[PDB]
């Protein structure tokens, strides 16, 4: 049926003619109630949010800001997204430039997602094309600065900012995973910008077990104040003998993501069952903390240099690190068939002197362009450089150094951070979050000449 | 008169017998705002007569009432066992509510956004959950969103993912008066299990357990707690709560529990005059403001007695402690150090007959007198706990002990733990000199 379009930007639950975001969620919660009188109470709507065969899709208007004075509790599957324009019209606007904003005006988290139904467990929630802004420095949140989650949470095409808490700056993810514990929270984030989030532990995500997957995203300017902690922190390991299947499945970890300028502790603590593939992790305080003692973790096809601490291992760890651009710090447990690419001492990582800015095509050194967001892209990245000092592609430390065979646990991703397909010509791919595709640097070098 | 349940089976069928489910439905429908639903129960509901029937549901002594799925309570009511003057052991004739399926026993919630919470009383009952056959996720016995009071009862067999006995929903504020609050008095909590919140999983610390026994429970997450609160109160309210002693644990015996901690002490909570011995893990301290008080308790004999996070400032005064629970910042009301070589219990086991002719045991083994519903560890006259508290001030003794006996003056002194030593039974039974 019809989607629920929120018709006021204020935070309210008052029976009147307008529909608020809180009321739109409360409508979907009540239609999902196990009490027949509650379901019948919202047969024709709830306090301004019309119903009568309405969908579970909540629509927010483009370029509008919706304020919350306290948390919204979600007890039923639903989606919240920004209204989409006509696709048959010329849309040259930059992606994500018209996202609706959900803004915390108080000191609370934005959402709590949980369920207390007799069976009928683990529903899904989709947050799409939204600007989620937390309380920031005014936050009083203990766990989950933006969201406390116990369900199947997917966030896409979104900005995640201002999530401050003691544990889990963006998300605190509850729940343990086993054959008997089937009601656990899981976090899936794709094509999103994660910035300005802080926590004492789990600066971005604090999860009780490795139950998150971050792909095609930018992670910048976040902090975990415990310098031994992590931005994506797993409190406990899995109950053994199951991690050998999780890693080959590549269901938990980080992929196709650019991670730079983060502060304090590590990006993530790599436990058994987790994987890291095709990420660009540079210019951070700390990179990867390795504690996969069974050897059921995989780190591949990534750029893991230019951080104050690139890798650091716990007392027992056997994480398989292969086909990465690394220094000696991260050259651990590498196989002879899939070795890492060692980072030479005399190697300049970024062209020019700025970590972020316009790239100088007429620069003879520098593996990567500075960070930049093209006008046709939501997220920015460090584009690999095809230098003139490369007689062949074998001279590059990044380009065509991976293998694109779900084969061998060292295969590149099918896509890159931008969502573009990695062609896999000659079964080869580029290290890091970005596959080299367009050759405008070569075109421009001919025009600048003479 | 009260609503008398006249069958032990579970049903909602229009016939000649009144079931517990139909007795609750009668009260729910009478409280409805729909005048047609109210009229449908004008002359009773499906066998439960309703002409002079109140909101008190009565179950028969020594009878077991089976539920095959949960009952949803949406209206104020009480459930209790019929009375009888009476010299039997208290609680020996309780009616039993037993889950025969895989569900929780009760969901207590009208699901109203605006309406303030209503009151439900469960008195003199044996509540037994599905146990190993449970499929419950939240609230092995009760999913609560209202003002739930449980007294004189047994709470056993509650198995769930969150909240072995009770899952308590709600946040407390002047603009949100729909929060649930659990008040448990003179009850036995035993053989319950959860991944988090082995007994109570609560969103905020909205519970007070007093004069009760907590034994043989488990929270499988070794970082979790039996009485677990997921969130904290507002910083501005914790100062009042700790002084008023609104939420926490008092006058209770806690032993033989497994897995994680007994409770995670957040700001606003208090612990006073408990005997917390022989557990896997004791208290987890999590009060960064310093607005939490732990006093007059016995906090030794557990594998882990206390453990705090980096920022905890919980006030720990006048307790029997080891290194983990001791604080050098308590100079005026210090704790008492428990020696290692001393035997905690003057007996061969943790439960059974007390060894009267001894000078090495601080407490008698756990024993239930025949004139009492709950048992306890009675102190012995030898010293480390007798007259070590002050009646009198966050460190004041409770006015009563677990048994409801008054802790007398005794030069403004009281005994640490859940039991006040009153009778000189130790000294009289030393007549064995032959
Ligand atoms: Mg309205
Ligand atoms: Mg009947
Ligand atoms: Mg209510």
């Amino acid at each position: 049926g019809a989607d629920i379009e929120v018709t006021t930007t204020i935070d309210e639950d008052v029976d009147n003619t307008v529909c608020s975001l809180r009321e739109a969620v409360e409508l979907i919660n009540k239609r999902n109630s196990s009490d027949s009188t509650v379901v019948a109470s919202v047969k024709d709507g709830y306090h301004g949010c019309g119903n009568k065969d309405a969908s579970s899709n909540i629509i927010l208007q483009r370029d509008k800001e919706y304020t919350l004075n306290s948390r919204i509790t979600i007890t039923a599957p639903l989606t919240i997204s920004t209204a989409k324009n006509d696709s048959t019209l010329v849309d040259t606007d930059q992606p994500g430039s018209h996202n609706a904003t959900i803004k915390m005006a108080g000191t609370d988290q934005l959402f709590k997602i949980d369920d207390e139904s007799v069976e009928k467990a683990s529903f899904s929630v989709l947050l799409s094309d939204l600007n989620l802004q937390g309380a920031g420095a005014n936050s009083k949140v203990l766990t989950g600065g933006l969201i406390l989650n116990h369900e199947k949470l997917t966030i896409q095409n979104s900005r995640l900012t201002g999530g401050y808490a003691n544990q889990g700056g963006v998300i605190y993810n509850q729940g343990f995973a086993s054959k008997s514990d089937r009601t656990f929270g899981f976090v899936y984030i794709v094509n999103s910008l994660i910035q300005n989030n802080k926590a004492a532990q789990g600066g971005v995500i604090y999860s009780e077990q490795p139950l998150f997957l971050i792909t095609q995203s930018v992670i910048r300017d976040n902090e975990v104040s415990n310098t031994s902690g992590s931005l994506f922190f797993s409190q406990d390991s899995f109950d053994d003998e199951s991690t050998g299947e999780y890693v080959v499945q590549r269901a938990i970890g980080l992929s196709n993501s650019t991670v730079f300028h983060n502060k304090g502790g590590f990006i993530t603590n790599v436990r058994d069952g987790m994987f890291v593939n095709n990420i660009t992790m540079i210019k951070n305080d700390k990179g990867l903390f390795l504690e996969a003692p069974q050897g059921n973790a995989s780190i591949s096809n990534s750029i893991l240099v230019g951080n104050t601490i690139n890798c650091q291992a716990n007392s027992t760890d056997k994480a398989i690190i292969q086909s990465n651009l690394v220094t000696t710090e991260c050259n651990r447990n590498a196989s002879v068939k899939v070795p890492n690419i060692l980072y030479p001492a005399n190697q300049k990582l970024i062209a020019g002197s700025t970590d972020e800015g316009v790239c100088d095509v007429a620069s003879k050194d520098g593996l990567l362009c500075p960070f930049n967001t093209p006008k046709d892209s939501f997220l920015g990245f460090f584009k690999p450089r095809l230098l003139e000092s490369y007689n062949t592609l074998a001279d590059s430390l990044i380009i065509n150094k991976g293998r694109l065979y779900s084969v061998g646990l060292a295969s590149c991703e099918t896509l890159d951070q931008r969502g573009k397909r990695r062609t896999g010509y000659d079964e080869l791919c580029d290290l890091g979050a970005i596959e080299y595709i367009g050759l405008n640097d070569i075109f421009e070098a001919q025009k600048i000449e003479w």
